[PDB]
């Protein structure tokens, strides 16, 4: 795999979003990976609906938190609508998939990266954007403005985001806190520290969609 990957340069990443106060990060993370794999497989970059996953993933807890893997399982089992059809409201409401016409996109399954393995995560990122988790609670992450982030941070993961690239010393992360946070909404997190958790627990739990 190459020394640098940046899915933004391949036109496979949509603009940075702001989830607001709702604990919907798991839905935003999952959508980034759907947006990416559909561009990779079909050539078209579309925005898909975080709100649909928020409303309709019965295994998750709406704005109280959730699971990227169940959100991705939902998209493989049913499908997902365009963001424009099902825009983001920042609050969980009734599942309205059936009232909004046919699904826009569908995937075929979900896979997990082997946890606590930096190389396995980089291998998956070279193939597509990947949903990852990290510890965001610390003020250093909250206040991050730029540069390759080394912490301080623990490994008590609490926030789902998407890995969309990497380089020799970092993994490139698309956050869902708007374009005013970090590097126009992105963070570069240090890699290669030899800690199997990853910096801020980045290697704990990573999933990606499968599309034939």
């Amino acid at each position: 795999i190459p020394e640098y990957v940046d899915w933004r340069q391949k036109g496979a990443v949509t603009p940075v979003k702001n989830q607001g106060s709702c604990g919907s990060c798991w839905a935003f993370s999952a959508v980034v990976t759907i947006e990416g794999i559909i561009k990779i497989r079909t050539g078209n970059l579309n925005e898909y609906s975080e709100q649909e996953l928020l409303d309709c993933d019965r295994r998750s807890y709406g704005c109280n938190g959730g699971y990227p893997w169940s959100a991705l399982q939902l998209v493989a089992q049913y499908g997902i609508h365009y963001r424009n059809t099902y825009p983001y409201e920042g609050v969980q409401r009734y599942c309205r998939s059936r009232e909004k016409g046919p699904y826009a996109a569908k995937t075929d399954g979900v896979r997990q990266v082997q946890p606590y393995n930096e190389g396995a995560l980089l291998y998956s990122i070279a193939n597509q954007p990947v949903s990852v988790v990290l510890e965001a609670a610390g003020k250093d992450f909250q206040l991050y403005r730029g540069g390759i982030f080394v912490g301080p941070c623990g490994n008590k993961v609490d926030h789902a985001v998407a890995a969309v690239g990497y380089g020799p010393n970092y993994i490139l992360i698309k956050n869902s806190w708007g374009t005013g946070w970090g590097e126009n909404g992105y963070i570069r997190i240090k890699r290669g520290t030899g800690n199997s958790y990853g910096v801020c627990g980045l290697y704990t739990s990573s999933f990606y969609p499968v599309k034939n």
